[PDB]
């Protein structure tokens, strides 16, 4: 389940974002994290919600806000669960800016790009790999 949250994750924000399918949201979706690893409470955090995106995924769930009124279903814990791993994305994207340029093969600059497009995100609700995943699209082309 945790080898499967960022299959799960990446594939519903990638319908929610309305980006063409390809593999970098994946392969950055999963060095993300395993910067988060680098405790167990996150490992068990991203298993329980490998389930809730496998379920979105199952779902007629095409917006970001069709996303939320979905987890406000599932409950309290869900809503809270997905905000914390998105504040934790948002905080590995501020916390090694510089590894994250060398991996996607970018400048500094256009990491502080993707840091504003995932706050900004944040702060609309539509979590913070919405935002991370337009904004590389945008970067690659």
């Amino acid at each position: 389940a945790v080898e499967d949250f960022h299959k799960y994750h990446t594939a519903l924000v990638v319908r929610l974002a309305g980006v063409p399918p390809h593999e970098r949201y994946e392969r950055l979706d999963r060095w993300i994290t395993e910067q988060l690893i680098y405790r167990d409470e996150w490992i068990d955090a991203l298993a329980e919600a490998a389930g809730i995106f496998k379920e979105a995924l199952e779902r007629n769930i095409t917006t970001p806000e069709e996303f939320n009124a979905f987890l406000k279903e599932k409950g309290k814990r869900a809503v809270d669960l997905v905000a914390t791993l998105t504040n934790a994305y948002i905080a590995v994207l501020e916390g090694d800016p510089e590894a994250i340029a060398r991996f996607l093969g970018i400048s500094l600059e256009e990491v502080q790009e993707i840091i504003d497009a995932a706050r900004k995100a944040v702060k609309e609700g539509r979590g913070a790999s919405i935002g991370i995943y337009t904004k590389l699209r945008e970067l690659e082309e």
